[PDB]
């Protein structure tokens, strides 16, 4: 009895070996033990079954668009009841689709991200594996059979911080219906929110009276801060100051412009403020 295996909707071939062909009538039966081919003639009105070869050595039939209901034993016997012989058992497989990946809720630095991965239909039951940066994560899985096909789900949960924002997680599904070594994969991009940062970088290390200084405020955060605020301790920004987004330009600096300058930004997880100490040296000061 030949073990024959097809992917759902694919093509299988079933062959009856006959030995010293008498010329008598060959009955081929399906898994319900209903006559499917009477000698060379199809006995059931199913256009997916086609006689392919009736030679002195074998009778071969082809099945197109294989369905789960086609599974079971197929038989070949002489109408004279020489023997009830099973000549094949058909098994129909179902490969997983690319898995569906979801997240429980918005992940926030300091908290957890919780992901699920689901394959709704596979046969045999797909195996689900989680990867991050080539390294496998340990998840938790469950599945069940719904008729002849299995639904399988897996979940993983881990702490995140801002370094994980934008990181890629892979869920990978495998089963025997896929060619050896191959996989069905789904990528998921982490979105981790975090409180902002602010840092000032100045266009010069040493500032002299007469200089034009540019301060640049580098900001991070998720969500992205919408607005940079520039300010100064104790008193107002110099009259010539030009605060345009992330840059503060201080032209024509004079001694009285010295002081502490700040840039600040915010998102829904908090504020960040950077401070810059501005020293303005007269032309004769010895600094370096
Ligand atoms: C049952 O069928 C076999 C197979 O041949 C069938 O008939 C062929 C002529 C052709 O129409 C094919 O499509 C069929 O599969 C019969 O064996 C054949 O007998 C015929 C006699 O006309 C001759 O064509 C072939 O040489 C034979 N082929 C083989 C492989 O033996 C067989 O006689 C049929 N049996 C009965 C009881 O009717």
């Amino acid at each position: 009895t030949e073990q024959v295996t097809v992917a759902e909707g694919g093509v299988a071939e079933i062959t009856c070996r006959l030995h010293q062909y008498d010329g008598s009538i060959v009955v081929i039966q399906n898994p319900a033990r209903q006559t499917l081919f009477f000698n060379g003639t199809r006995a059931l009105k199913d256009e997916r079954f086609q006689l392919e070869e009736f030679s002195p050595r074998r009778v071969r039939i082809r099945l197109s668009d294989a369905r789960l209901e086609d599974e079971g034993g197929y038989f070949c016997q002489l109408y004279t009841e020489d023997t009830h012989h099973q000549i094949a058992t058909l098994t129909v497989l179902v490969a997983p689709e690319n898995p569906v990946v979801e997240v429980r809720e918005q992940a926030v630095e300091g908290g957890e991200v919780e992901l699920s991965c689901l394959v709704p239909r596979s046969r045999p039951a797909a195996v689900l594996r989680w990867y991050r940066d080539r390294k496998e994560l340990k998840g938790v899985s469950s599945g069940q059979e719904n008729g002849k096909v299995w639904s399988v789900a897996s979940t993983v949960r881990f702490r995140v911080d801002r370094k994980d924002d934008g990181g890629i997680v892979i869920c990978e599904a495998q089963n025997q219906a896929l060619p050896s070594g191959h996989s069905k994969q789904t990528q998921y991009v982490l979105d981790v929110q975090y409180s902002p940062t602010a840092r000032i970088h100045a266009s010069q290390a040493v500032v002299r009276e007469g200089d034009t200084l540019v301060l640049t405020c580098a900001v991070t955060g998720n969500p992205r801060p919408n607005q940079i605020r520039w300010n100064r301790g104790q008193e107002s920004l110099p009259e010539r100051a030009e605060a345009v987004g992330e840059t503060l330009t201080l032209p024509g600096l004079v001694s009285a412009d010295q002081g502490t300058y700040t840039c600040e930004a915010a998102n829904k997880h908090g504020h960040a403020r950077a401070l810059y100490v501005l020293v303005v040296y007269d032309p004769g000061a010895v600094v370096e």
